[PDB]
């Protein structure tokens, strides 16, 4: 009756919207598309509270009978407001410089899945937010410097609301679909074959 | 030496409204601010469990503990909305329980570790989409996927330019957004915020 899909914060939830009407005709399933951050997504899969997870490769979640499949590559870019002082700096990535300016991070579950944004060191000003929306607005308001998935800020860079601080730092991340094998129902199986079709060419 | 204050802004409350604090707080003390989003009961659970210094959330009509002091910030207007071409608009009595079951609700998952709430009426045998963030709920509504309440400020532009349409004014409700905190703990940064945040919504 109920399927839960977990789309990690980096993954746009509305990309999964086409499924909804199809899923309602396919089964009497009430859908939940739930957002989690980093380790939270895999914690949900371990605790049997999430049927399918769409999340970056994050080192753990290792359980009994867990399968995966790669969907697409996502580009993360270090960004900041155009008139943020970091842009006038000669060596923005120098440890001496980075500590001066405030990092922006998104909260997650109590680890269990060893990864960091690798965007902020210690003894350095930090703002923590729960959602990518808060993070984008904080960046737009010139309140700090942080990574962002390129698609969500492509328009912002185009119209000069944000500016990439240094392209060398930009990194690529695999977005993967994972699930557990021990239970494999009609709706869950159907989605497992349908979700990759959403990102053919991504 | 630095200092860490954690503020919870419930989903209905715009996190960027609290941005003015950040630069002031950094010059006032070495205080690192953390502005976390929770949903419904989740915000209050955080205050009870001593994991949140200040809570900005709707009045949840729960026995106001002595240990929680609260102060009203502003009134928020919630509007029952749907896409302009959603069938609900042609319906004579949209709010009738018989009618509401026909159409799909859109709900935001209560972040409570203890129990969720019946906020969305939890109409049984009724199609539902559940999402974690108010943005995803907005997009679901924009895509004409169902019917749900929304805080007017977030959708004001959408109603103006006819991307969303108020289904029935009778359903419109006003909610008090309140600031709550605990008496057992006080310090420089906490006290400073408690006096500064109300000025943001004078
Ligand atoms: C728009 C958007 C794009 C994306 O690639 C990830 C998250 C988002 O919210
Ligand atoms: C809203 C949305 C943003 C996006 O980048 C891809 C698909 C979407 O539905
Ligand atoms: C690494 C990373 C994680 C995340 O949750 C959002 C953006 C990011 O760049
Ligand atoms: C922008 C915004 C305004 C608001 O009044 C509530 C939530 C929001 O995300
Ligand atoms: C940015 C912002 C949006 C809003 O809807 C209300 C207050 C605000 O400061
Ligand atoms: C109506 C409503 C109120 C709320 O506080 C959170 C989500 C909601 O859908
Ligand atoms: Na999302
Ligand atoms: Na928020």
């Amino acid at each position: 009756t109920h399927l839960t899909i977990v789309t990690e914060a980096l993954v746009p939830t509305p990309a999964f919207f086409p499924l909804i009407d199809k899923l309602a005709a396919k089964a009497n399933t009430q859908l939940a598309i739930i957002t989690e951050v980093l380790a939270g997504a895999w914690e949900r899969l371990e605790q049997g509270r999430a049927d399918i997870v769409i999340a970056p490769d994050m080192h753990f979640r290792s359980s009994s009978e867990i399968n995966s499949r790669k969907l697409y590559t996502l580009m993360n870019v270090y960004v900041a407001a155009p008139d943020h002082p970091i842009h006038q700096e000669p060596e923005p990535l120098s440890e001496v410089t980075r500590v001066k300016y405030r990092g922006i991070a998104v909260a997650d579950t109590a680890r269990e899945r060893p990864v960091l944004t690798v965007q902020l060191l210690d003894k350095q000003p930090r703002l923590t937010v729960s959602t990518i929306e808060d993070k984008r607005q904080a960046l737009l308001a010139g309140l700090g410097v942080a990574t962002m998935p390129y698609p969500m800020v492509e328009k912002d860079i185009a119209e000069g609301r944000l500016r990439v601080v240094s392209p060398e730092s930009t990194s690529e991340i695999d977005i993967i679909m994972a699930w557990r094998r021990d239970s494999m129902g009609e709706a869950k199986s159907w989605c497992l074959r349908e979700i990759p079709k959403l990102f053919n060419g991504k």
